[PDB]
């Protein structure tokens, strides 16, 4: 039986599972009418990737394929979707969507590249800021494709195309909500192959959150817009490498000064692949820049942790 | 002693050190007047970070500071930097250049966010399109500021912003020069701290590089932009979680077909962090896609290679 372990990282040095930027705070907060079932970042502790989660996270809300005009004036193109080598996407894949899709909903903003431009053409000419927005009916990426309304640029038709994620977007009546997951193929069909949804079972506990600041271009003045992901990206790729076999339903876990190794607090890491701590209420977690979780011992589901 | 290890991915599932996208290629070449002394992805095997190298793919080629505006018609602006963790930058740190600094001449392409704006100030208008040109005179990184070119976007002053990097561009007087290094201090100092430049030594041999096409937003029409890093950034992270002693100078290893168990080709990772062949000319190498390297055992200095 190979011995369960978690990396040494720090939170600074630890990427957000649902989208490519670092990790800044672990936050806690109850679920209250959330349904919190995100489908990137999802992975048990014995290392199954599950939803649509990969190793990548230069490919989290990355795009590419072919663009084809398309007469509509929000989405003035679509995107066929292919994989990394080019070839057409799957729909028979036993997954929600194409690996790495975004699992918000809401507008997702970044930069169209395609076909190099001759110097001469201008700058950034080959440069197009697009909005990808799931409440859009053109937004099916389970079934190979997904609409980009042109901001910035002249999208060029049947050229191929790469779409790199910058942030999120909130205009009059796209609110950005985290929780809620896109419908993969649109109005056609019903979501498949989900990871499940998570919630704590036990009272006094919340699940605790990595927590990052995504930039959000246009909407929500004053204030910080949020992706809260239940595993950072490299725990992910752990667990894929390591491939431990879970002895119990949790995991108890220290969040500990590396110097000392005295506790601050304690966790249970849940064997689908999440954390709950003891705590009620919003609450940022106020920690030194040097701990980091360490792998305790197998206990029980209803575990007394120690209130944090 | 702690026995080395490799992680086990193939080449897709590999991250350039050098900019934040996925590994695409495995590719050889002479140095021929190249200086081969990239800041990122530098790493010894026993776990040692060097250069400006960090754990984050999220981090590299990122920047984040506060603006302030520049009377200048190219920079119009500078980003005053922070460390892309938000640690407040100290320029008598140990290190060329903040970490995660760009360690390629020309221009690199992406998009500053910066504070958010009501709705009604228009699509992306939190999104500027920003030229960064390491042959600006305002590319002093490690002086703590780089100069920012907007050209779609307002730019503006004293905020606390953010660079998500897209890709490179190439006008008119500034071509992309993956190997000469920025100076990262401009004409005021020489830079410092640098990892150290790399070379084959032993006859018939030659660099094996991770190789990526980067996007270009500006010229190289009908030409491919690559960046080559030579080491992915899923081997700095285990050699720096792992920090398995080294028992000689060189590990011999092997990329192997899963499927056959065929070596197909075998390469010796030197311990100060690289990779060469045995080969003489420019060669990019044809590998079936589930190939992944394997960890043979520790070998001498005159080793020969079996050619390839």
């Amino acid at each position: 039986t190979k011995s369960f372990t978690l990396p040494i990282l720090t939170i600074s040095e630890m990427t957000n599972s649902r989208f490519p930027i670092p990790i800044e705070q672990l936050y806690t907060a109850p679920n209250e009418t959330n349904v919190v079932q995100c489908q990137n970042g999802r992975c048990t502790l014995d290392g199954e990737l599950q939803g649509t989660t990969q190793l990548l996270s230069s490919a989290i809300c990355s795009y590419r394929g072919r663009t084809l005009a398309n007469n509509d004036s929000w989405d003035q193109n679509l995107l066929q979707l292919s994989y990394p080598n080019g070839a057409s996407y799957d729909p028979t894949d036993e997954v929600p969507a194409p690996l790495g899709t975004q699992d918000f909903s809401g507008i997702l903003y970044g930069v169209l590249t395609q076909d190099n431009v001759t110097e001469g053409t201008g700058e950034a000419k080959n440069a197009k800021g697009i909005y990808i927005s799931t409440t859009s009916g053109k937004f099916t990426p389970k079934i190979g494709s997904i609409g980009l309304h042109s901001i910035t640029g002249d999208v060029h038709h049947n050229q191929q195309s790469r779409f790199t994620p910058v942030g999120i977007a909130v205009n009059e009546n796209t609110p950005f909500k985290q929780w809620v997951l896109p419908h993969y193929s649109g109005s056609l069909a019903l979501n498949t192959n989900l990871a499940p949804a998570v919630a704590p079972t036990f009272p006094g506990e919340q699940l605790l959150f990595f927590r990052s600041r995504v930039p959000c271009v246009q909407g929500l003045h004053g204030q910080d817009a949020f992706i809260d992901c239940l595993l950072p990206q490299e725990w992910v790729n752990h667990f894929y490498q390591e491939a431990a076999p879970s002895q119990t339903d949790v995991a108890l876990i220290r969040f500990v000064n590396p110097d000392t190794g005295r506790t601050l607090f304690e966790a249970k890491l849940h064997r689908s692949g999440f954390i709950t701590v003891s705590h009620t209420g919003n609450y940022p977690l106020v920690i030194p820049p040097n701990g980091h979780f360490r792998f305790d011992s197998w206990v029980n589901q209803f575990y007394s942790l120690a209130p944090m």
